């Protein structure tokens, strides 16, 4: 990483992000453990990074598509001892050596490669995780014996994985989360209406 | 965080967070170890913190909202090139804000510390959680017939934690010990005495 | 801590504090480990740790009235711009910023809060290792088949965990220990007699 | 390693490498954490860490000849008191050079970055171990009858990983799911039309 | 410790001591940790480090009877506002000085090195120890007539360790293998001729 | 170790020696692991390294008549307030302080007396490793139905325990790793003929 002088890896951000894999594959924390781990990376950082992801090779591919597709938008949009001009290759570290990245990342002003591959691969990991979440929205009901909390982890759990804006996910809550609690628990939430916190929703049907 | 430079997350900070939530919940020692382990955090870093939880997302939305009603509070509080602008709720929670916004609040002369008031919503809003998450009422917790003193204490105040009782929740032969001792008894006398 | 600057509880020094509780509760070890891990530590660390201690709770109530009787005693001794006099409560930290808690523990010179604080603290585990102790040395007698090191390892850990000063420890001892051996040894023990060393007692009773 | 100054090899770095090789062997990702793990290496922490390695001796000697291979062409393409010598591929090895000229040629100015040139030689040969030990061809890689989609493109790149085909070894079923969507799809688009 | 700098314990440099204790007790190797991890302490450190000690409370107070004999000793050898006062036996051993009154001693020009010569003291005692906690003499090891001559030479350093004898205390075949080679036998080529 | 100040040894170094023999005793992988974890090592912190192995004391006192050895060597080649010339037992740190031992390895120019203990102690361990070995190279044979890379793996296994120049062992190879493959290898073997890398014979093999 550059933290403006470049480092080594250190051997445990490497270890911590294999065992998030191992341990979470593709659930939503993922992204934020990336985000965190590789927090300062260059492009080879963040390649190396990928490359130690053990196995979910089908997913890797998936985000090397998105790469490619994300690199190819920058060329679209930016066609001696001097500064090189980055290209989507460049930036995803193919064509790129560590010096130049380094220069490119310590300049005055910067070109952020890290920053901007770290971007394409997140938007990677956002559809990946998309993709591998086990459950859709609209098949979270509330058991009839199930508390209301873990109906509701079920559902936030669910709805967390998929790939919208906050405003979007916020309209399906209002659409599906009271709707689809039991016939006990819903005539009871509607009695409290909208408005009420989910705190209060919680303490009304527990 | 901020430490003023900003550094990295650091990898143990972080699992360690994972592995307090994962092991404990939300018992009332979630609260001591996310104010220690979010020390010098950025609402950038808070975010990050709060997104690594697995599970629970139940109490991460009642989390969110707390979030927001303090967020509101802060707006109603407190409604050119080149200088700082003032943070809304929203910058502060860090979903408007980007993180040179931040690191620029929070190292200012003088600092406007979203970091610490970010930290104190969450906080409140942790405590809803860790109070909504504990089993059970305080005037649930009496004494065994069999249960000795210490082990009723014990549950007790771990129950109180979440949230004269004392004595009138114990069992009828140590609330016997304790009147004789007569009101303005330690805590430890009580114990010796009913041991 | 305070190491002068202020700097952040470490992930590992709270870890090892909670692990400590978890494995050994309120053996004597605890005092050291506490005092070695609170080392620099604010009030508002040491409120951090203190906690951080799961279950135990009876205990942790004693603790705290015990630093509320000592606060009450330091209120009792020591009744813009510029630094406030601390009293009991600020402390213990409960009516006390950690600004200012830096502010006084960093002073020229400084009015050292946190060791103060944590001699409170020291006090109530010192009562809660004694109330929680098993044993009372009393009882603790060499069995007819017990080697002699197992016996004085029993005495040793029964009158660690008692509260008293070392002479007193000491004297107990003196009572005790050569008193309750079982009959073979203790004979051979009097026919050493007094200003023998432990070495000496235990190789004669091997 | 060097960091400029010489720097010891930390035990951790040391460990990790060890736990690397224990576990997963000459799987593909032996070598991006070789190369993470041996950032700045001389020579010297390059042929500690290989020595390191416990078993899988038959590939350490394929590594050997691989960089007695590179290190013959080095010396065809490069072939005084108190100055600094030209260094052979054995000296780029380590076979016969002092730690003090290893630091001596990679903090010179301008340097000869012997350790990165090393280090270039073993991951050549970490790559030919790799393709060795991988135990199947993409030739013989299809989906099974009951085989979910994901998990044979899963299989198909990790063979892949160690040397339209996507497409031929599909299943019946997928294979006319994929070709009827035209040729151009996504994996994105593949996996979701065969889910 | 004093690194010169006070600085806190490791959290480490405390739980590697405890675990030593607890995985090995009293062998010898418990000498060259303590010293390892006792570098730099004062005896404020070295105190902590032997209260951390879980049970052998019997070897504990052999350790303190060997402490206040040296104290004793030295204070037969070595009988002002704002000056810095002469350490006692107490001193040295942190029953009469405080952390600041070591730092002082540790730091001075010249220094009294109070946490070195107690660090001396301390592993007089357990040397004491090591060697009570021995369960065997020299003399009672003796190689078994299907013990390999590696192993039997094992236990015969390892309880030397605590405290021609080798040769005497090997079996019949060994011990007229051995003496046919003469004196002045390596153990190397003992061990070789009894292999 | 001398880092030029002394430091202290620390608490993981030392776990990670440790370790490192309890897992693996004398394979020949503990030759690079002690280099490693000794780097900059006092005589002192070297004595300290060996005496905390566990055990394997028959193979501690080889190592100690091996010092003994090549500090007779060094005293037949090297017989106020100024620097003393190191005997060989000062370099084993026997007969040295610390203090001494710093001010030879920091000296203008230094008499790196860490080094060249470390020396005579790698020395004695390779002949610890060669006296351990449980296989002599003649012995390693490719089974009739051992796959080829399983017996080259047993063969430089046993190879590399052997205590002998990088020269020696590669003749040993080339007199007997063909030699001793089995008929149907052993034939293919000699058809590629010399000059086969081992990639090559392995691929014929397989
Ligand atoms: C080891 C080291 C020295 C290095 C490097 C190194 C250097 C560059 C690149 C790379 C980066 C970005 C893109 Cl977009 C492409 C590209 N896009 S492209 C031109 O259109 O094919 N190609 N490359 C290879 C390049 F540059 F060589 F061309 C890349 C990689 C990627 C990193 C990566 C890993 C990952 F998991 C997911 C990613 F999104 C990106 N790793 C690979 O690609 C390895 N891999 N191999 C194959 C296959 F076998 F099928 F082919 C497959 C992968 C895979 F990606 F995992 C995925 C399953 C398919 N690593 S280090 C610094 O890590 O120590
Ligand atoms: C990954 C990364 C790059 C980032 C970021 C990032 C950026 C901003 C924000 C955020 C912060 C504060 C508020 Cl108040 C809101 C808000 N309030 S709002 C406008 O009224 O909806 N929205 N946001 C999203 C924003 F900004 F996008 F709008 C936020 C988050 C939160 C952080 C967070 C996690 C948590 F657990 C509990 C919290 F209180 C806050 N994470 C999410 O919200 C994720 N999430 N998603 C949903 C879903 F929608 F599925 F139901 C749900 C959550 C949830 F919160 F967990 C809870 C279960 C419900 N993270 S990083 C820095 O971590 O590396
Ligand atoms: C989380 C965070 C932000 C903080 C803080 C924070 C701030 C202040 C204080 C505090 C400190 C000292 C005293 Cl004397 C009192 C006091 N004495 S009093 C006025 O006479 O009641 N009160 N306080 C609360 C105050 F200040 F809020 F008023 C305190 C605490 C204590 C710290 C503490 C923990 C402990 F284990 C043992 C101690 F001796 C002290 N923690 C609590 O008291 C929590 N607790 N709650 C209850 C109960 F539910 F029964 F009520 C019970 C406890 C308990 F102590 F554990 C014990 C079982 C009974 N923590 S942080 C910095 O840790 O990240
Ligand atoms: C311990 C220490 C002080 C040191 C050093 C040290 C010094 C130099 C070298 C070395 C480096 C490069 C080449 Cl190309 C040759 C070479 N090529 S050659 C002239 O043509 O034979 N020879 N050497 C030995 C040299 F220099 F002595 F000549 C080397 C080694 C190698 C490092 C290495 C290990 C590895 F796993 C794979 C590698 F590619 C390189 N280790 C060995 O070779 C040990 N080894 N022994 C044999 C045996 F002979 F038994 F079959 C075998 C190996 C083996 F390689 F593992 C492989 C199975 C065959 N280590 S340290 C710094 O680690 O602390
Ligand atoms: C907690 C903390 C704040 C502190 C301190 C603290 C301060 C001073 C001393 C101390 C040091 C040296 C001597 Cl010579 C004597 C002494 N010699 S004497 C006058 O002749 O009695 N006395 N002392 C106590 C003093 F100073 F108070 F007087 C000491 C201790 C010792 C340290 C120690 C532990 C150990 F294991 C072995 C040692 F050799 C020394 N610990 C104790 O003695 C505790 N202990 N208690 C008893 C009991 F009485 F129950 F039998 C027993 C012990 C015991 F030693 F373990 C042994 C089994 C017997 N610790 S901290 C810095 O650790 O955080
Ligand atoms: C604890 C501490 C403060 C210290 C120190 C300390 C100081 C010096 C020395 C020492 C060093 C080198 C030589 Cl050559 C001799 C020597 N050679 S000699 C004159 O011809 O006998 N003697 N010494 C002891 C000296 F100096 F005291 F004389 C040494 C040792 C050795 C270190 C060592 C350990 C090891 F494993 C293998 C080694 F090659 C060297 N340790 C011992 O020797 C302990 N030991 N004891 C016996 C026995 F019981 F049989 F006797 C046996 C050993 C043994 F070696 F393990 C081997 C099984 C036989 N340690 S520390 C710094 O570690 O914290």
């Amino acid at each position: 990483p550059i933290v403006m002088v470049h480092q080594c890896i250190s051997p445990r951000t490497l270890n911590a992000w294999v065992k998030v894999v191992e341990e979470k594959a593709f659930s939503p924390e993922v992204i934020p453990m990336f985000s965190a781990l590789s927090c300062g990376a260059t492009p080879q950082d963040l390649n190396t990074m990928l490359n130690t992801v053990g196995g979910h090779q089908a997913a890797m591919q998936m985000l090397k598509e998105t790469i490619n597709e994300e690199a190819a938008e920058w060329d679209r949009l930016h066609p001696p001892g001097q500064m090189r001009e980055p290209r989507g290759s460049d930036i995803a570290g193919t064509t790129s050596t560590l010096q130049e990245q380094i220069g490119w990342m310590t300049h005055n002003p910067p070109i952020p490669v890290g920053e901007i591959y770290k971007r394409w691969i997140i938007l990677g990991l956002n559809k990946i995780v998309r993709m591998y979440s086990p459950t859709s929205i609209l098949d979270i009901r509330q058991g009839p014996k199930e508390p209301f909390r873990d109906y509701v982890d079920r559902f936030y759990k669910t709805l967390r994985a998929e790939q919208a804006s906050q405003e979007v996910k916020n309209a399906a809550t209002e659409t599906l989360l009271v709707q689809n609690a039991n016939p006990d628990c819903k005539t009871i939430l509607k009695a409290l209406g909208p408005g009420a916190t989910l705190e209060e929703m919680m303490t009304a049907c527990q």
